[PDB]
């Protein structure tokens, strides 16, 4: 039976007064003889010199300084020979732990940690989880780091703590704003000895992210324009509008929309995505006499959907758009291009004379009446079926029988009707469809 003894040793002290750091016997030493050997770290295995046992007595004596980083203890394998040099223990295992100094600092894995979070989060959100090391001893004081958010560059409101012990940043408020601080530059101090102690630094950047948290409102109150009749536009105005967002994305992309006024279409708008504005265009002209005034109303969205931290606010604009439109000399022209006319049936094609097809008069398009001072005629009126009064614009007929080619067609045939204005000469043409069951 071994009976084992072992002193605690200091790292990077002279333990030399301490001496015997250990005493290890075997009872059997009453009875006969033995001598003690000894093996292991700081006698046989790297490094050596730093234990030596006396052979006879078996007090195991320290030689050398130790540092406790490299050899946080001793395993030292001890035996107990007979006079005669053979074994007559089991080889005991005796163990010498050696004492911790605080000559180690704290250390961060890197010089410069990052990280991002979003925009109007909860509080005590995580950011990031820096980390650091301590060489000394594991469950001390003297490894025990102490984390300290000392300087916050971005402003002067505190946004972020950090545990004290386990080093994780986190969201001290739900009061993160992008469009008031972009992103946070920190500088953290981490410190052994529970922060009383040695210490380094180190930096963190924080990217806080975008989210659609401010709704996007013209830069006027009231639009208006001035276009002519019977012409398109593809800018006629360009409706300009802010959004606190991060720019170029979709929280900050607007998306304009015809909230009233459009009952016809005539309008559609298009975001010039590189300055975010609304062109107004003007895809179907409108007539003046028809409606000399248009008046709209407008709202903005974004591209994306609204945040959850703002989605109740929500409601619409709707912003007046009022566009003028102005009247210009228009001549007399037919109303509908063309007149289709159907002859019963109860007429044979032999017996068409005197059959007024009906009347077919241009308008006068400054107003939308009957067409005044103009005379009605003729033109291209192949076969020559078809007169027209050259006051009324009633059609006659003036020619029977079914010649086949050129005259008669699909069923139909075709004529122009030409309305010469009495003050210009401007001859506004207009085509007449008949048709006829010949059967
Ligand atoms: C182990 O260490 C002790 C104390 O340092 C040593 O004890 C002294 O040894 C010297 C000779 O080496 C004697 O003259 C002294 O009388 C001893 N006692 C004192 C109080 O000094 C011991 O010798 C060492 N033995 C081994 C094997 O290392
Ligand atoms: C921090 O350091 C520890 C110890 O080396 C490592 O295991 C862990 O992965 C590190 N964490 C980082 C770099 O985020
Ligand atoms: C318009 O054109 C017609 C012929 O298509 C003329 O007769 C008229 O006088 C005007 O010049
Ligand atoms: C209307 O169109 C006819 C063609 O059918 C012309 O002849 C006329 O002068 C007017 O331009
Ligand atoms: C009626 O329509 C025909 C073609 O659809 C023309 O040739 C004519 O001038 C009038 O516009
Ligand atoms: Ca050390
Ligand atoms: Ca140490
Ligand atoms: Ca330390
Ligand atoms: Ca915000
Ligand atoms: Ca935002
Ligand atoms: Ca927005
Ligand atoms: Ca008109
Ligand atoms: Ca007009």
């Amino acid at each position: 039976e071994w009976v084992k003894f072992a002193k605690p040793c200091r790292e990077g002290e002279d333990n030399s007064k301490r001496n015997p750091i250990a005493k290890i016997t075997s009872d059997y030493q009453a009875t006969q003889k033995i001598t003690y050997r000894i093996s292991g770290v700081g006698i046989d295995q790297p490094p050596f010199g730093i234990f030596v046992v006396d052979k006879n007595t078996g007090d195991i004596n320290i030689t050398a300084i130790v540092d406790r980083e490299e050899t946080p203890s001793f395993l030292i394998t001890c035996r107990a020979l007979n006079a005669q040099g053979l074994d007559v223990e089991k080889p005991l295992i005796l163990t010498v732990k050696i004492l911790d100094i605080n000559d180690n600092p704290p250390v961060f894995s890197q010089q410069i940690f990052m990280g991002e979070i979003e925009e109007n989060s909860a509080s005590n959100s995580l950011v990031m989880i820096l980390n650091a090391t301590d060489a000394d001893e594991p469950n001390h004081l003297n490894s025990k780091i102490a984390f300290k958010i000392v300087s916050q560059e971005p402003a002067g409101t505190p946004m972020f703590l950090l545990s004290r012990n386990t080093g994780e940043v986190r969201t001290l408020t739900n009061s993160l704003d992008r469009e008031q601080a972009s992103s946070y530059r920190l500088v953290v101090s981490g410190a052994d000895k529970d922060g009383e102690g040695l210490s380094t630094q180190c930096e963190c950047n924080i990217k806080v992210k975008d989210v659609n948290d401010n709704f996007p409102m013209f830069r006027d109150s009231q639009y208006s324009a001035r276009i002519e009749e019977n012409i398109l536009s593809s800018e006629l105005l360009r409706f300009q509008v802010t959004d606190l967002d991060e720019e170029y994305t979709d929280n900050w992309l607007a998306v304009y929309f015809f909230t009233s006024g459009n009952e016809g279409n005539w309008f559609e708008i298009q975001t010039d995505p590189r300055t975010n504005e609304g062109i107004l265009k003007v895809v179907k002209a409108l007539d003046y006499e028809q409606l000399q005034s248009v008046k709209l109303s407008i709202a903005v969205k974004n591209k994306a959907e609204f945040h959850q931290s703002v989605i109740s606010r929500y409601r619409v604009q709707s912003t007046p758009v009022t566009i003028q439109v102005i009247n210009v000399r228009e001549g007399i022209a037919f109303r509908p291009a063309s007149k289709t006319f159907t002859v019963q049936k109860g007429i044979s094609s032999k017996k068409l004379v005197d059959y007024i097809l009906g009347t077919y008069q241009a308008i006068d398009e400054d107003t939308n009446k009957a067409a005044s001072n103009v005379k009605y005629v003729m033109g291209r009126n192949d076969g020559g079926y078809l007169m027209i009064d050259s006051k009324t614009a009633e059609i006659k007929f003036v020619k029977n029988m079914n010649r086949d080619s050129t005259f008669i067609v699909n069923k139909t045939i075709t004529a122009e009707v030409l309305a010469i204005d009495e003050y210009t000469g401007k001859t506004s043409t207009g085509t007449v469809y008949v048709r006829v069951p010949d059967f």
